[PDB]
């Protein structure tokens, strides 16, 4: 199958091989193809980055503001100025799975299965430092 | 001092050994007591906490819906019926370094320190999967 050959393409991207690849195929199926979907692993991608940049900036400057550290939390984990650009990047507008009545390029849709790649690689990992990894060295 | 025999009796409550202990001694400072506060070590603590909370509710139910985990991260970050409960149990009410004039309740007080004691073990040891496993210990030995 095509979507078979796009994930093999995607793991070689982002550094990481999954051991179980329906957690790979979950992550890029959107909720209006399927109600077997990415919201659920989009909500823990989302957790997972605002700990990989709380991690690097506090391992950086432990005196930091918690009112500067938490606009740089923000600034990462915002839709179209940082997350759907990581997304594009990655191409992912070719890969998921949305309904023919969705547009795949919209930026809330590469978000979304952004974020759904690092909750899929804790869980198929057994850990998160693992899918900290993984998202530096592609944002 | 009263104040390092607490935190290494809190060490041991927790079951990691720091290395740098000014980790811990920042944790344990209100932002009322010092500018050397706990207040950006208790956001990293939240993130590690939801991180925690996803990863065990997401290994057995994979198909559990994004409006119950949702639910369940805020059933264990909820500042009043389980973050403080865990750090008043830990007995930080005690250790924390407060001001007389403080505008934060109690409550808020014991879970920024509960919280800011994660986020100082992963940047003790370097990584965040330790942190996410002595959750689970400190959490578990209560609910």
């Amino acid at each position: 199958s095509p979507f078979a050959t796009d994930l093999a393409k995607l793991q070689t991207q982002i550094g990481y091989k999954f051991n179980n690849i329906n957690l790979l195929r979950r992550a890029m199926t959107h909720a209006s193809f399927s109600q077997e979907n990415n919201k659920a692993l989009s909500i823990f991608g989302t957790h997972i980055i605002e700990t990989a940049v709380s991690l690097q900036f506090l391992a950086k400057d432990i005196d930091i503001s918690s009112k500067a550290l938490g606009r740089l939390i923000s600034e990462v984990s915002n839709v179209e100025s940082s997350c759907a650009l990581d997304g594009d990047r990655l191409g992912l507008g070719k890969i998921i799975r949305v309904s023919t009545k969705t547009d795949a390029s919209n930026s809330a849709i590469l978000c979304t299965g952004f974020r759904a790649i690092f909750g899929a690689i804790a869980i198929d990992a057994g850990t998160v430092d693992e899918a900290i990894k993984v998202f530096w060295k592609v944002h």
